[PDB]
């Protein structure tokens, strides 16, 4: 449907149900970014942590 | 606005008019994601599929 | 929550605290794609232009 997220890689894992098809899956502790597809997952390629002006 | 779908790629190409400019495109039958952009698309960078736990 | 835009990166840049982490992040003026993780952005890997059929 749109955003959703997990602590972790393996709570997504294990939690492949609770996500619909084409939703977007944030890992809150490596700040990474999934997408729910058909049978599984992939991951989107993001780049290098930009760093907010202080 | 958020996500949508097509079956495939070339549905989405003749869609065009469907689709607002910043909005996510998922392709069912390739399970591939596009953005709808000024004057097109861009192809968003997806790993390999991660296959769901037994 | 979902997705929002700036005219460009430094607009994005400046504007850390109005955009709440996991927010996908447009840039009107490249056609780009950003995330607001947490401390920063991250961003989306993009492919070309795909130009609108005629």
């Amino acid at each position: 449907n749109l955003v959703t997220a997990f602590s972790n890689m393996d709570d997504m894992l294990q939690k492949a149900h609770l996500v619909i098809e084409g939703t977007f899956i944030y890992l809150r502790d490596s700040t990474e970014f999934f997408i729910r597809v058909r049978d599984g997952w992939k991951k989107l390629q993001l780049g290098e942590l930009i760093p907010i002006p202080a």
